[PDB]
Formats: structure tokens, sequence, C-alpha cells
């Protein structure tokens, strides 16, 4: 089965993303990975040298074994003491100032539920680890996901952002995979010319008010056969598999799949998708599933939304409890941005490719690229054939 | 770890239930069984003895080994020819109506994705899995997990529907343990008497009209201490899991921890819960996050909300395409309900409370019941001496 796993603090020497059960044969680069890092660091309201592929990969080709992606952190001089692995005389770390004791948790992140489970004492461990900069790794992993879908099914993943604060959400139809360089190109990474001007609009006053906001985003994954998950049982459903994928990024509290929410508003007369034919097959006028049916890809684009929250860390710090004396305080100082939501929309597609690589490779089996390709070539033949 | 899988057929002989992994020492019986499979049929717009507990339980308390429920088919012996496990002669077969064909998939429904994937010409194989009969089995399943729950940690798991249909939604404070009495008797499984008249009006139009209505349930966990879940990756976070155990039920195609996609819609000011000093630790005057923070429980109530689309079976069948012939089609005729959303309701209690005992065991461990106490009350204590 494939598996994604991360490991690194943010301030710590380095990050890596181990990928295995991956398939031999799949083409994937350095160059590659680094390209999707740069995304990953969009957006209005926020080294390629640092990325070095340690295993997996040879002349450019997986191997079948093992991929690992280190991602060095520039900033690593800086923190070598405070983050060193290794034992440092506690005398001389009492004389660094940034090695300071943080004891104040933030509202809305991990520093308190995490120093209460761990009996810390002191935020730092907590915050290394939970902090967003894992999603770097994340996307390092999704990359291999990535090339995987592109090769093996012609299958593309992209996102665009619905909303930011207060903005009228998007509502129009979902961008194509030919859409994405406007969609990058945009400060919000939205689809839309109206909904982005007014989601930077709302990015300019929460900045002059020393705010931060969240939004909404959309992924979409095109291309995608028919019969991916299982209705089987409920842990096998694609449905679950994504909302585990995309709830479990950093500040995402809500996941749609389709018209999710204002589906449930909605008349079954209205709510669902008919079917009719078509010269290759059955066609359908509408996409309101987003592209699952009984926990399978049933043909149609498949559609996630994630609702992020505004950035916790306000740049005048919350009301909270500093937890070695028991008194009122404001939070520790951390870093902020008005927004990361164009950011939170790609780490989306690369939580949603590596699920569906990993239903892709369940199905459709296979040891190296050449050999799933038969394999999927076969059952799109007996579709065809019905 | 603590496992579970439902197996059967909605026309079969039998469901089984199988949770591995759970603690000695748990009271639970039968009669505790039967009435939680009793509030799952609750619900305006929709045999006890069914019930044998084959083992991991002896004189009401958990063994340690896996836990194997059957529930009964009361219809089996309409079905014991059509379901039967064994062959039976094509000929006698042939000249059975209740065996005809099913090509015509329902819109929304599993069929045609399930259909294709499996290669299967006939619906029937899949509907009968994927049927939400199914949830009948996880609820056995669920039982479970909420007597450990209770007994091991004080928490009770409730639900009540926010919305159906058009209703306005009710948004006012959610209920307590004490309030499901109040909320089951009321036959939108509503804890407000607007909503439910509301909600009920919406039943009756829907009704008339020969339409089908979704809706939005909340699940509530009371009582959790802080720390179940983790920070450390994606995976172990009780968002993630959370998310995928509800989404992954039949019709659920939103899921929102605390407020949710309201968040996004706020600015970080006024978004997360700030933290003020109390008697007996931090206390919160808000609960925006929905009782978790980094993937971690945080001490406040557990709340999750699900939307659920309207049911695909409407009365008079979409439109679709008959897959034997290629030809347009209205859909095959099968089990329709007018609205299943307070049903819905109890599954997604059912859901929550499998994987926050899951979580529980995986931090506080043990193999009995006692032994997994002491370690709770021990980690307690800690906090306290904080
Ligand atoms: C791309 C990305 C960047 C983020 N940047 C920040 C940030 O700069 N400051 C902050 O407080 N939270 C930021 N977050 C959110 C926190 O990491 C997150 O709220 C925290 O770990 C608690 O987890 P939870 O919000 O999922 O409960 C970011 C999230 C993502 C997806
Ligand atoms: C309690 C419960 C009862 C349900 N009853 C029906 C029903 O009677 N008829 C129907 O078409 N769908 C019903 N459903 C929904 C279908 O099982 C579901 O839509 C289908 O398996 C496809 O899965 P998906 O909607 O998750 O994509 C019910 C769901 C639940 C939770
Ligand atoms: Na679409
Ligand atoms: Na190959
Ligand atoms: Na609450
Ligand atoms: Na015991």
């Amino acid at each position: 089965m494939l598996r994604w796993i991360t490991a690194g603090e943010s301030h710590g020497r380095a990050l890596v993303a181990v990928v295995e059960g991956m398939v031999a044969g799949v083409h994937v680069t350095s160059a590659d990975i680094a390209d999707q890092l740069a995304r990953r660091r969009l957006g209005y309201g926020r080294e390629r040298d640092a990325v070095t592929v340690l295993s997996g990969i040879r002349h450019g080709s997986t191997l079948g074994g093992p991929i690992a992606i280190e991602i060095g952190n520039t900033e690593w001089p800086k923190w070598e003491t405070v983050m060193a692995a290794d034992p440092v005389d506690p005398a001389e770390l009492a004389d660094v100032a940034r090695n300071a004791p943080l004891t104040r948790p933030r509202p809305g992140h991990a520093d308190y539920a995490g120093m209460l489970k761990y009996g810390f004492d002191d935020a730092r461990p907590v915050l290394e680890r939970a902090s967003a900069r894992e999603t770097a790794a994340r996307v390092a992993a999704g990359t291999v996901a990535r090339a995987f879908l592109r090769q093996a099914l012609g299958v593309e993943v992209l996102s665009h952002v619905i909303s930011i604060g207060a903005s009228a959400p998007y509502e129009g139809p979902p961008p194509r995979a030919e859409d994405l360089p406007a969609i990058d190109a945009s400060p919000v990474r939205a689809y839309d010319k109206a909904a982005e001007a007014d989601m930077i609009a709302q990015i300019e006053a929460a900045k002059k008010d020393g705010d931060t906001l969240g939004g909404v985003v959309e992924a979409v994954a095109l291309g995608l056969p028919v019969g991916l998950g299982s209705f089987t049982s409920g842990d096998h459903r694609l449905d679950s598999q994504l909302a585990a994928a995309v709830m479990g990024i950093q500040a995402i509290k809500g996941v749609e799949i389709g018209d999710g929410f204002q589906t449930a508003r909605r008349r079954g007369s209205r709510a669902h998708d008919e079917m009719y034919p078509g010269p290759d097959g059955v066609v359908r006028s509408t996409n309101r599933a987003g592209g699952l049916e009984g926990g399978m890809t049933n043909g149609q684009p498949l559609r996630v939304r994630a609702a992020m929250k505004p950035i916790s860390t306000v740049p005048r710090a919350l009301a909270t409890v500093d937890l070695a004396t028991g008194d009122e305080a404001v939070a520790i100082h951390q870093r902020s941005d008005v927004c990361a939501v164009p950011a939170a929309g790609v780490v989306v597609e690369t939580m949603v490719a590596l699920v569906l690589a990993r239903a892709a490779l369940e199905k459709f089996g296979g040891d190296s690229l050449a050999e799933t390709q038969r394999n999927i070539a076969a059952y799109q033949r007996s579709v065809a054939d019905r």
C-alpha cells in the first residue's frame, strides 16, 4: 500500500518526507519537487538547492523502494543550539535568550493541549512539530503521487480559492488543468476576476486592521477512472479517506465533497446527478456529488472543498493563561501572516493526490509503472466493452 | 489498537459487527446493544431477539478478545433463495421474479460505479452491501465503544438535528447528556421547539410532493480529557480521524469541527477560543473550535457536524441509463424514505464514539478497564498538579 510520512521540526536541521509503496518507473526529479514547493509559497498576505533526494529515485525514475526527500532549513545556523539534537551545557543554554521559556499558549494553536498531553512545561517542542512548515514535507511526498497520477492515469490535480474573509464566494464553474497558470498568477489563486478583487480587498482591510483571515478552497482532480475507492466498508470509501487527509491539514475545520452542506438544503429531485446515454458511455449534465458516489469515483471531476480558519497568531496576541504562574497573559508571539488560504489550497492538492495514488495502486496493482499501466488499460477496455 | 469491522448484506441472513482491541472488564449487554439499535430507527419520515452476542463478553463484562455481535434478518425467509450463499439451480432461479435483473443504476447511489468497478452486470451485489442497513452493524460496535467511554472517562456522546430541508438552522447552544431523552422523543430529534416545528413542516411538504430531504446533524461528546489525538502527524490528529469516520457514513457530503465553514468567514480576533484563569485550571467562554486544537481534545465539548444529502431513491425514480441496452431509463425502484436525518445523527454518534474510544486506549493503554482507569487517574492528577 502507498504510505507517506513526514518528519522534522520547523527550526530543526531539515525536514524529511518518505514515500513507500510507489511503483518503479515513475518519472520525477528534484526540480519537480522544488517547483511544487515553490507553489506552496504562493499568495498575497504571507532555496531550491535545499531539496535533496536521498533514496528511491535513480536517473529521474523511481526504483520501487522507499523514496526519502530532504528539505534543508536555511536558518539552521540560528537554531543549531536551541534545536540541537544532542545535549548542550545547561549553563551555556541559560545564557541564550532565544531559548527563553514559552509558557503562554496561543488560543487556536496546538500549544495548550500538546503541553498537557506530553507533560511539557514549554511550548517549544509542540509548536516546532505542529507548525505548518510540516506541509512542505507533505508537498514533497505529494509530488511523487502527482507524477504517478499523471503518467499512469492522465489525471491532473489543481486548486482554486473560493472565498477569503467576507468575500462573496465564487460559485461559477471549476477550472480545468489548462487554467492553472492563470490561477497561480493570481495573488489569491482565484479563478474569477471579480472574486479575486473582492478577496484582495478583504486582505488589505485585515492587513490594515492587524487581523487575520481564513477562507475556502476547492481542489479538483480531473481524468479519474470509474471505480477507485469502494463501498464495501466505511474505511475503504474515497470520501472517508479524502476527508481524513484534508481535515488533518493544519487549520482545516470543514471538508465537503461536491456541493456539501448546500446539498443538505436541497430536495432529492434536484440534489443528484442524473445519467444519460452518450457516445462513449454514460454522461451527466451536473456534478453535485463532486465525482464520488458510494465512496467511489464515478467518472466526473472530483471536487473537494476545505474551510481554513484564520491564523491564530494575531499580531497583538489573544488572551490566555501563563501556565507557569496561572496568571492571565497575552499569548506567545510567533509567526503570523494575514492569510494563508492560497497556500492551504496547494496543500489540499497534495493530500488529494496522495489518497488518489494510493487508491489507484490498490485497484490496479503492479510493481512497475508499465505493469500498472497494462492493468489500467485492460480495465478501461473491459468497461468500454460494456 | 481498537478496530471495528462490519459484515453482511441488507437482505442476507444476518449482519455481524466485530470489535477487536477493547479492554476486559467493560460492562455491556445484549440489552444495551438492542437499545442503541432502537435509537437508530428513530425519526419522522421513515425485533430485539435478533441481537445475539457471539463472543468476547461473559456475564455482561468484556473478556478482552474479539467481540462479535450478530443482528438477524427477520425477512430472511423471503430472501433465502435470491441471497442464498450456496449455488441454486439456475433453472429454479430463472423462475423467481425477485431475482429479476437490476440494470438501471440510481443516480446518487453506489450502483453505477460499483457495477463498473467489480464488473457486475447486476446492481444486486452492490446495493446489498452499500445499503445503509450496514449502519446497524456500526451501531452494535459503537455500543461497546460508548460503554467504555462512559465507564473509563465519564464521557457521553449525543446528537441533535440542526436542519432538515429548507428549515432555519438551530444555532442556539448545544444540548447536554440530560437533554437526550427530550431529543429522542422529538419526531426529528431536535433540541429546539421552533426548529422542530419548522423541520416537521419541511418533511410534511416533501412527503406531499413525493420528494426527499437531507439535513445537518451535530454530535457532541462531553467530559473528554485534554490530550486525546496528536499533532505529530496528519493521521494521528483526532480531526482527521473523526472526519474519516463521519464522511464514510452513507450519504454524508460534509463534515465540520466546531463552527467549521462559518469560522472561515471570520476574523482571527473573533474566531478562536481565548483562555482565562479558573478554579480548577484554564477555562474558556467560547467553543468555536469544537473541542479540538492541533488535532487534540482541548477540554471543551467536542462538536462534529455532518451534512446528509437527501435520499437518492426518489419514489418516481430519476433519469438514468439501462446498462444492459444503453437506452435511457428510469432508475431501479428501491427503499426510499422522505428523510433519514435523525437516524443519521445516531450513526454519527456511533462513529464518534468508536474513534474516541480508540484514541483513549492509544494514550491510556491497559488490557483491563481497571488498569486503564488507573492510568487515566494518574494522568489527570499530573495535569491537576500543574
Ligand atoms: C499553509 C499553512 C500556513 C499556516 N501558517 C500559520 C501561521 O503562520 N501562524 C499560525 O498561527 N497558524 C498557521 N497555520 C495554522 C496552524 O498551523 C494551525 O492552526 C495549528 O497547527 C493548530 O491546528 P488546527 O488549526 O488544525 O487545530 C497555517 C496552516 C497552513 C495550512
Ligand atoms: C440512516 C441511513 C439511511 C439511509 N436510507 C436510505 C434509503 O432508504 N434510500 C436511499 O436511497 N439512500 C439511503 N441512505 C443513503 C445511501 O445509503 C447512500 O446515499 C448510498 O450508499 C451512496 O453513498 P453516498 O451517498 O455516501 O455517496 C441512507 C443513509 C443513512 C445514513
Ligand atoms: Na464539476
Ligand atoms: Na515501468
Ligand atoms: Na460547546
Ligand atoms: Na477491570
